Parts: structure tokens; sequence; C-alpha cells
């Protein structure tokens, strides 16, 4: 089973956060039916929806580990089950998508029925996408500290990190990199089952 009721009205009051016309981002970390990690990103307003998933294929999860995003598959026991298609089933209808490469958010978005969402590719280069990467994980690395494992390319390279994804793929494309505070839609005890407080320092 998957989210209560109480979890989808809070959901639903939650998704009213995002501005149904407003430029939204979004990108996965995994293959588009077995994701593990998810964000959607508003530059308008610095909102964002970021969450995580328990893969079903363990061995893909750890090829992607490996060379892609580093994440600990332990620290993905906690999520909660079913959200990935409790959001994607209460985003705004028609509302318009952009991402790096369409084809993996297309892929998942069809697979839960929501063909009405329109996309727009970006079509950014490796090279242009990334021109960022180093300053966007520096502003933001408090926003997502899922990504622990060393990460290899065919030598050692930044994990990937689908929000990071987000926020440099915008400043790319938008011709720099914004100081802009970001804030979560979705509440800590929606992303996990069982949440660690803040630290008391
Ligand atoms: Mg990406
Ligand atoms: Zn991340």
């Amino acid at each position: 089973a998957g989210l209560t009721y109480s979890q989808l009205m809070t959901l639903k009051d939650a998704m009213l956060q995002l501005d149904p016309n407003a430029k939204t981002w979004m990108d996965i970390e995994g293959r588009p039916e077995d994701p593990v990690e998810i964000a959607l990103y508003q530059p308008s307003s610095g909102a964002y929806i970021h969450f995580f998933r328990e893969p079903t294929d363990l061995k893909q999860f750890k090829q992607d580990a490996k060379y892609s995003h580093g994440i600990d598959v332990t620290d993905l026991f906690a999520t909660q089950p079913g959200l990935t298609s409790a959001v994607i089933d209460a985003l705004p209808r028609n509302m318009v998508i952009t991402c790096q490469g369409s084809d993996d958010i297309r892929k998942l978005l069809e697979s839960q029925g929501r063909k009405d969402i329109k996309l727009i590719d970006i079509a950014l280069s490796k090279t242009d996408s990334r021109k960022y990467e180093n300053a966007v994980w520096d502003q933001y690395k408090d926003l997502c500290h899922m990504h622990t494992g060393v990460v290899v390319e065919k030598e050692e390279i930044t994990p990937h990190c689908a929000l990071m994804d987000c926020i440099m793929f915008d400043a790319a494309v938008s011709g720099g990199l914004n100081t802009s505070v970001l804030r979560a839609v979705l509440p800590r005890d929606m992303v996990f089952r069982t949440s660690t407080p803040r630290v008391v320092l």
C-alpha cells in the first residue's frame, strides 16, 4: 500500500504551491520504469518537489550507483512507497515540464497515464549542461545528502543528483546562476516513513 487518505489530501494541498503555468524542470535518477530519485523545480519561486524511491531491480541500481548517482540503497529503505505514483497523479492538468533529454521523463509520465503533460526538451550539450555544476553543488549541497558513494566514469566524477541537475540546467539555459532561496514543497514526513530530526548543535 502507499499513501493514506490524509497524506493524499496533504499532497493535493502541497501541489498548489506549484504555479501550473510557470517554467518547471524535471529530472530523475534511475531508469524511468524504476526511478530512485525524482525532482521538479520552479526557478521563478524556488519551489521544488524532491523525493526518493526504493529500486525494484538491484543489479541495475548498483550499476547506476557506480556510474551516475552514488546512492547507497540502504538509505532508500525508509522512503514512502507509492509516492512516485501519487505525486505524478497529482501534477496539474496539461502543465508544461522542461527537461534535459525528455525521453526518460516522457516514458515515466506516460507509464502513469499523464500524456496530457507537455514536455520541452532543452537539448543542451553535455559540457554546456554542466557548466554550473560545481557552483550549484556549493550553493545547494545541503538540499540533498543522498549521494554518498564514489561515482566513476570511463576516473572519479561528481555524483549526479536529479535536484542539482534541475538547478544547474536552468542556470545554464538562463545564462547564469541566480541567488534564490529554494523551498521544499513536500513535507519531510511524506518523503521518508521515519526521519531524523534536525541536528541539535
Ligand atoms: Mg540528470
Ligand atoms: Zn540528490
